[PDB]
């Protein structure tokens, strides 16, 4: 629906929980709630694309283009050499591609089509970036900040910079609307590079399940146990609701009536 927009190059943790809620309130379905959690909207809705455009402290630019359906990275873009252009994954192709390359790039400015030869899935992202997990890429604003200028606006760089580049943007932006606890990790240390946590990825793995028990699960009753993982790696054990609402974002789309309080 709109581009939103957030400066890691001159940001602060008051600049990224707005831009969070913004994305959140951007990301949701009006009409779609569960347990006080917005929950996004499922494939078929008025508006299907987020448009998330990072500032770096070079003040150059990336942009990103996220299904608001799911929020995984469809594609991001740069200007680079006087005009617009437009990275898509390589499992993107068709009508979707063209949606995702005609929005990025209007086409009616110069574009110039740089393909991500692979997909946006971690294990992916983790070997096109020289790691067995992402907890071994590091995460952080200026983090960002500084990917992004190795990046925009250059005629050359590599897929190891560019899934690493993914890795973060898709970690800050991407799950960190999906989880609170994220966010917070991020706002926790906002001033130093941080290793991500089990915690962090173990939430990452799991929302399709979070999500779905938190839909059917009434007065706070969870269907039956959750197997989680606390920051120390640890097992967690959900059973309520309102034990793992806290961490959680957004829902991701299920299908049908939850208890909307
Ligand atoms: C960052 O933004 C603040 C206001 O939020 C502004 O006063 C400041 O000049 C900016 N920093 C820059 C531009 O290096
Ligand atoms: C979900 O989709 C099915 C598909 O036919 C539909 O019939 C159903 O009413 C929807 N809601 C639920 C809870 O299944
Ligand atoms: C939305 O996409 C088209 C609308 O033209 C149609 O298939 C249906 O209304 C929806 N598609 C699905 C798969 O639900």
């Amino acid at each position: 629906i709109n581009t939103i927009t957030f400066d890691a190059g001159n940001a602060t943790i008051n600049k990224y929980a707005t831009f969070m809620e913004s994305l959140r309130n951007e990301a949701k379905d009006p009409s779609l709630k569960c347990y006080g959690i917005p929950m996004l909207p499922n494939t078929n809705s008025t508006i299907k694309y987020l448009l998330v455009k990072l500032q770096g402290a070079s003040l150059k630019t990336i942009t990103l283009m996220l299904r608001r359906n799911n929020l995984y990275v469809m594609g991001y873009s740069d200007p680079y050499d006087n005009k617009c252009r437009y990275h898509i994954f390589n499992d993107i192709k068709g009508t979707e591609y063209s949606d995702v390359e005609n929005t990025l790039c209007p086409s009616s400015n110069p574009r110039v089509a740089k393909p991500i030869n692979y997909n946006g899935l971690y294990p992916t992202l983790e070997k096109k970036a020289g790691v067995t997990s992402r907890n071994e890429v590091q995460l952080g604003i200026q983090i960002l900040s500084s990917d992004i200028g190795k990046i925009s606006g250059q005629g050359s760089f590599t897929e190891k910079i560019e899934a690493k580049f993914l890795l973060v943007a898709i970690q800050m932006v991407s799950e960190a609307a999906r989880f609170k606890y994220i966010e917070n990790q991020v706002k926790t240390n906002f001033n130093r590079d941080f290793s991500p946590n089990d915690k962090v990825l173990d939430l990452e793995e799991n929302w399709g399940k979070i999500s779905t028990a938190i839909h059917n699960s009434k007065n706070g009753a969870l269907p039956k146990p959750l197997e989680l993982k606390n920051a120390d790696g640890t097992k967690w054990i959900v059973l309520r609701v309102d034990e793992i609402k806290p961490d959680v974002g957004l829902l991701n789309y299920v299908n049908g009536t939850c208890q909307a309080t």
